[PDB]
């Protein structure tokens, strides 16, 4: 493991092996790489386009590192994010959905984009979003959702953030979010922002031990299940890879208008996921019915899409009351409430 | 300027404009860019691969910011199998019949730079500008030490260093001569950069600059087989191919020309000078050849290769009138002696 001899390989766009990409990644991860070749072999790997040994191997490093809790039976709804639409916090509405039939262990983090961060829309909420290990494992007992806060169970991942923020571009640590969920949960609903990432990450997950991980691409190009179009898919589990295309209408909807499930703040994200919990927005919350109905499928608790739907329409008609019980447990009720009373309670 | 609307694009493998680059370079030699950014830019354009426009935006920006004396007029040339550095005999002909700027560093490979071998001559290879124009007027040539001519490099030392891989500013050395010489002979180390860098050379504004690949793959005229050459000149690009043999001579074994010290490169060129190294003498004459070409002073490249066996026999001389006068002519004595 030669940091000199790594970048001169990626600068001639040669694929690093899983084992040289651990190491690797365990170097700059632990703060032991100068930061001039930390910014150097994170714009070469994008540049020569990451490889599924790579993606694997820096995935590997980063749980290795991780603070961790034991839930492998937990779902997660991670996506990648990327630099396009911005969408309502659909992830984080479809876990409280989801929480209501299965333990959830939501990884997230805040964002730069203004604040579309899950873990802002959660602090939004009301929701503490820093979590010791003891009270984590205890809250998902109680109410089958945890928050696990990526600057707080990935502490050795500081050492990358000077870099990572001076660069200001995405990178490869931008795609393994979802790969590293501190819970180990075996189950997920994974979003994606391109075709090729589709490819590229599901063998990715195949080699990551997951139980069962559906991959996502929206069509107008969202790391969410489409609202608008067509939704490819790839259901990874121990036995492969199934390729799936989806289209919003085969859920039993039509076409979801775009402008009325876009926001500009962490608070209108918590602000539409409640008013859709309350039932007075039909536009966000078939949005959440669609992302949280594929979510159930990878729990096998739906044998098909639409009775994914369906079913995700009892579970919505009582969320609210689990983010209420999810936030006066862990978190300031008064805030939500506030939320509440903002779009008319 | 934006840096990071810069990365992005280079990210996307989008050739950036002329300005773009020349601003993106002026701010990154200012020192106003943070390293971990100037690391991201040079490695983003290695990879995307370097475009005309970001080679001439960014030589404009070192010439800008290099400290310059004016000697449009003077003609320098080029410049690791480890061969003498004939470059910097050729330049010591040529200044027999026009100022001669030379621009040149120290090799990191074992003293074949031209700093190293003048050093070894006695030459005073550090000449504060100021010093620079008297010495052209008073003795035709001049030795402009890169390192010390372009100060604000230290600003991307670091990074260049640390990174330790080549980057756009390895192949600009040639295209950013500090007395601003219109004629020009220079080398370039692969085919590909031969159509780049004369397309680049083309818009740099040189009267004439001639680009120059040498077998088995020296950035100078090749000794042994055929050089691919470019001719820049206001009027177009013309491209030419060229063996040892139209010179009119038998190729010379590579062996021969190989040193491994800046005292052997002087010593080597010195007996060439004397009359008693017949291949190295035919390397410089060869290279002289297609200078003397560029200056317009012969129609032919053989012309210039008889014209450059008279230089040759006055070259010892005037490079004794040149180091007297800035430098040291006993360490010149030293190395005649014989050798």
């Amino acid at each position: 493991m030669n940091i000199n001899e790594i970048l001169k390989k990626l600068i001639n766009k040669s694929d690093l092996e899983i084992n040289e990409a651990e190491e690797l990644a365990k170097a700059i991860i632990r703060g032991e790489v100068p930061e001039i070749l930390v910014s150097a072999i994170l714009v070469a790997l994008r540049m020569k386009g990451e490889s599924k040994n790579e993606i694997v191997g820096f995935a590997r490093a980063m749980r290795e590192l991780a603070i961790k809790i034991d839930v492998p039976n937990a779902i997660d709804t991670a996506g990648t994010g990327g630099d396009g639409l911005g969408t309502v916090n659909v992830s984080t509405a479809s876990a409280i959905l989801l929480s209501l039939v299965n333990p959830v262990a939501k990884h997230g983090n805040r964002a730069v984009s203004g604040k579309s961060g899950s873990a802002d829309v959660l602090e939004a909420l009301g929701y503490n979003i820093i979590v010791p290990p003891e009270r984590a494992k205890e809250l998902v007992n109680k109410t089958n959702f945890v928050f696990l806060f990526a600057q707080y169970y990935h502490p050795a991942m500081k050492n990358v953030a000077n870099v990572r923020k001076t660069l200001g571009i995405r990178t490869i640590f931008n795609i393994l979010g979802p790969l590293t969920n501190p819970a180990n949960a075996k189950y997920q609903l994974m979003g994606v922002f391109s075709k090729d990432h589709l490819d590229l990450l599901s063998k990715s997950a195949y080699e990551l031990d997951f139980n069962k991980i559906i991959l996502v691409y929206g069509e107008p190009g969202i790391d969410e299940v489409s609202p608008i179009g067509n939704t490819f898919m790839k259901i990874v589990s121990k036995r492969g890879i199934e390729e799936v295309k989806l289209n919003v209408t085969d859920f039993g909807i039509s076409p979801i208008p775009i402008e009325k499930l876009i926001v500009n703040s962490a608070e209108d994200s918590a602000i539409k996921i409640v008013r859709a919990f309350l039932g007075k927005d039909e536009h966000v919350a078939e949005f959440i019915k669609i992302n949280t109905a594929v979510a159930l499928f990878a729990l096998d608790r739906v044998g098909d899409f639409r009775e994914g739907y369906e079913y995700a329409d009892h579970l919505i008609e009582k969320s609210l009351d689990k983010l209420n019980e999810i936030i006066s447990m862990n978190g300031d009720v008064t805030k939500l409430k506030t939320i509440v009373v903002k779009s008319s309670g």
